[PDB]
């Protein structure tokens, strides 16, 4: 083995690992450092003691500290699952720097949480952050050394919240996630309910959704949706939109997947609407036929073999044109995509097709120029190029297309991602999410391209660790909210903050 293992008897051995997940003000029991011990206290042990730092920046900033004890190591704070983690919770004075448990109130378990209660207050700017570390543990007044894997640094943001995660309703996982902001102020979050593992279709998925009237203060309970019947009966990769009249419409594939996907045995694209702010939804429509196979009036498409829209919002043009960008596979042969925009200009009740945006093209999304052009930004599937996210525009409202190689200028590690169109202290700007890898799905940044410019600024890292899917909106008071995949087992989490938080 890499390591001498003597054998004069049992070794306790120590983990401990800093926690760097995002917070936000008042948030309760939020954990600053994890230890893990890999064995119980052996039966004649009578108490461990567990010394720690806590910087007075890091005090004042929280309203009370305690030690939490649990039979399971999880991942995100204790409180994300609802419950589903067992543990007691030990209060200690936010001024004290140690703490001690009887053998017995541990009762056996393993795995230990120095927790805090965060205060009202916040700059919220990039040196606004939380650390401990944990300096001892000892058993029974004998120090045991500490192998410590990760650094404390928990940046506060105005909004930081996981909507949906694992074990959540009984769905194992969750993927996927879309976020909408109406025009009178509703927030509408769906995600894959991923019930049984995190695999795409054609396995068993539902969709799911939570909404806030408050500006994502608070989420009521979760919803399906559309319910996943089985193997290749499935439902998921939901995007969103609302309409110029008001309505919200969700589009969506559901059955087998995407490279199983057969003209005569599709996986389909299906709409639903809500005319009372996702309160209620229509019986999913099937408008495949729209698209392409066996049912499609153009007999050009009709040998095509599958499509599906990207995840999370599509774009509503000012002329109540309706789009969302579709990647389409139009060879058995190949597994290569190309894009093409769906449209409708009678409010979903008929849908067609641009020309072809973008070849060897994969998830795609659209955004509204400052002079009414249409940017589409593509993620790059297959390490194609310079590892590059791709680019195109249109001038005449999404019909034909042209690559603009003028926009390129960050990494895509082949990942979804958004774009909201912003305007910066005067200049026109695009604020786009993608993780920042490299060549790996780690690190969930955004960057601002400067229109007259034409250049990117540096990233900046949103939230460490691994990170895959984003979708990005505005509220109406001008914070971004942010809603990304966290972790390698995902929690889909709800983010706000102005962008000078991140880029002054
Ligand atoms: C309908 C479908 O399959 N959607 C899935 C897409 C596509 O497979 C790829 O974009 C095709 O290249 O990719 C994911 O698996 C991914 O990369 O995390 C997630 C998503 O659920
Ligand atoms: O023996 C039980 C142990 O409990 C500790 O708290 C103490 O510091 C040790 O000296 C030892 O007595
Ligand atoms: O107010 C009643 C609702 O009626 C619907 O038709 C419309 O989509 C909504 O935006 C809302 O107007
Ligand atoms: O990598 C940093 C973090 O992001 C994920 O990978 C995971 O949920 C965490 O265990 C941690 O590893």
């Amino acid at each position: 083995g890499s390591h001498h293992h003597h054998h004069h008897g049992s070794m306790q051995e120590v983990t401990m690992w800093g926690d760097s997940h995002g917070v936000a003000p008042n948030q309760v029991r939020r954990t600053l450092v994890k230890v893990a011990l890999s064995e119980s206290l052996p039966p004649g042990a009578k108490q461990i003691r567990i010394g720690f730092s806590l910087p007075k920046e890091t005090e004042e900033k929280v309203t009370a500290l305690y030690l939490l004890v649990s039979d399971s190591l999880a991942v995100r704070d204790l409180p994300d699952y609802k419950g589903r983690v067992s543990y007691d919770s030990f209060p200690i004075s936010k001024e004290d720097r140690t703490t001690a448990l009887s053998a017995d109130s541990v009762a056996g378990r393993r795995f230990f949480y120095l927790a805090a209660d965060i205060g009202p207050v916040a700059s919220f700017s990039r040196s606004d952050t939380l650390t401990a570390r944990v300096e001892e543990v000892a058993v029974d007044g004998r120090p045991l050394p500490l192998k410590e894997l990760s650094p404390a640094s928990r940046r506060l943001y105005r909004g930081y919240e996981a909507l949906f995660v694992p074990g959540d309703g009984g769905s194992r996982n969750y993927r996927i996630p879309a976020i909408l902001k109406t025009a009178n102020g509703t927030l509408i979050a769906m995600a894959d309910r991923r019930k049984y593992n995190q695999t795409a279709l054609p396995e068993d998925i539902d969709i799911v959704m939570r909404r806030s009237t408050d500006g994502g203060k608070s989420w009521s309970d979760p919803r399906i949706i559309v319910q996943g019947e089985g193997r290749n009966h499935g439902f998921g990769d939901v995007a969103l939109v609302q309409t110029q009249a008001g309505k919200l419409l969700m589009i969506f594939v559901g059955g087998v997947g995407l490279w199983q996907s057969t003209p005569d045995r599709p996986q389909r694209t299906y709409i639903s609407e809500s005319r009372d702010e996702g309160l209620t939804w229509s019986p999913p429509r099937d408008i495949t036929h729209f698209i392409f196979g066996k049912d499609c009036a153009d007999p050009g498409r009709s040998r095509w073999l599958a499509s599906f829209c990207a995840s999370g919002q599509g774009l509503v043009l000012p002329s109540g044109r309706i789009t969302f960008v579709a990647a389409i596979r139009e060879s058995g042969q190949e597994y290569v995509l190309n894009n093409y925009v769906l449209y409708s200009d009678d409010e979903g009740d008929t849908w067609q097709l641009s020309d072809c945006a973008y070849r060897r093209g994969d998830e795609a999304k659209l955004s509204l120029m400052p002079d009414g052009r249409v940017l589409m930004s593509i993620r790059n599937q297959g390490r194609q190029e310079s590892r590059q996210r791709f680019f195109a525009l249109s001038s005449d409202d999404g019909l034909t297309w042209e690559r603009a190689k003028q926009f390129e200028g960050i990494h895509d590690p082949g990942c979804n991602g958004a774009m909201l169109q912003v305007k910066r202290n005067g200049r026109d700007q695009v604020l786009h999410s993608l993780p920042l890898g490299p060549d790996g799905r780690r690190d969930g940044a955004v960057y601002l391209f400067d229109h007259v410019s034409g250049r990117w600024s540096a990233p900046v890292v949103v939230n460490s660790g691994s990170s895959a899917y984003s979708d990005m909106t505005l509220l109406a008071d001008g914070t971004i909210g942010y809603f990304v995949e966290e972790g390698d087992e995902i929690s889909l989490v709800f983010i706000r903050f102005v962008l000078d938080d991140l880029f002054d």
